[PDB]
């Protein structure tokens, strides 16, 4: 999503590959884009006949510790919220323990992410959170309410309907500011202004979007 | 992802978007095809070097006049969703056909139409316009072939380090909805549950997990 800058996007595709940086820590917010990049960098190491692993570790009381052994043989290891188990000192010490075998072994990385970064995440081992300063750690840009006004009128303006700035400020203060539920809600109005051919305004849209 | 990227296909939408020289193009395929989102990539392509695009979703000609057709030939890019929906009628088919001359009369701009059936399948009435269509281009879409899908399905399994027998992946493109949306959903579920019971994926297990 918004974090498609070149730096992450390198760190990312070295690790997919082995070339290769060790260890790398995404974390941000939710529709950041963490899982996202999780799967393209599995995806890369599938084309270069890599095998990966990936683990959503938010289902972390229904998998056990032991699911982070053997686990090696893999040359990619994913962790997607590996924040999740932070202040459970068993999990952070199998994570821990598994850091240092991917490391011991040649062509052998480790993406984790999490939402906040390593020190503010909450993890209760500095053995373990200082390991993953050894590596790697990124930060996702959330997309701020600015770039979506931006971003819902240059959408508009692609279908020959111009969205008045003031327009599209009403609209984020309704709908539930989520790019689904905005870009659609914006098909509707467009929609609307050719069956009545008025043009975009708040009244207008008020009485479409019954408010 | 739609299978329905092909160099040509793209290559002549990224030329009618940057008013290199395409005139019209008419693409025509099932549903989910990738018909509008291709609609939606041209205009975006166009915006980005700043070109005007309209769109329109002619599945909502009930409710709109003809008369919403005249001036657009000033944008550089017109798309049309859905224009064999209006098939089989006289005024609608001659407001289309009246505009795609107004566009090629501009020397600047082109036109993309989409439909679920091609020119002379979509079931037009005035012959002067499935005519006028063919002198455009006319690609037809394939959509995910369920084949293609076990070959998807096998490859998502692989990145999340996850195995997926063939005649696993079978029962599920049958047993299951046909759609790779819902489909790679589904194998993060049987991930996690293959993780949580620590079993090995087999079609019986399969059939308990999903309730099959």
């Amino acid at each position: 999503p918004a974090a498609g800058n070149d730096e992450l996007i390198g760190a990312l595709k070295s690790a997919a590959s082995g070339d290769g940086v060790q260890a790398i820590y995404l974390w941000g917010p939710v529709k950041s884009g963490r899982t996202h990049l999780i799967h393209a960098a599995c995806a890369r190491a599938n084309e270069l006949e890599r095998r990966s692993f990936y683990i959503p570790l938010g289902i972390h009381a229904s998998i056990s510790t032991a699911l982070l052994e053997g686990l090696e043989q893999f040359d990619l290891i994913c962790i997607d919220d590996v924040d999740a188990v932070a202040g459970h000192p068993l999990w952070e010490e199998a994570i821990f323990d598994l850091y240092n075998r991917v490391a011991e072994q040649k062509r052998g990385s480790l993406i984790v992410s999490a939402s906040a970064s390593p020190m503010e995440a909450g993890f209760v081992l500095p053995d373990l959170v200082s390991r993953m300063h050894w590596g790697l750690t990124y930060q996702l840009q959330p997309m701020m309410d600015d770039e979506k006004l931006a971003a819902l009128q240059r959408r508009a303006a692609m279908r020959g309907l111009q969205l008045p700035e003031d327009v599209g400020r009403f609209l984020l203060n309704r709908m539930a500011r989520d790019l689904r539920t905005l870009f659609d809600v914006l098909d509707r109005l467009d929609k609307a202004s050719m069956v009545h051919q008025r043009k975009l305004t708040i009244p207008f849209v008020k009485e479409m979007l019954r408010l």
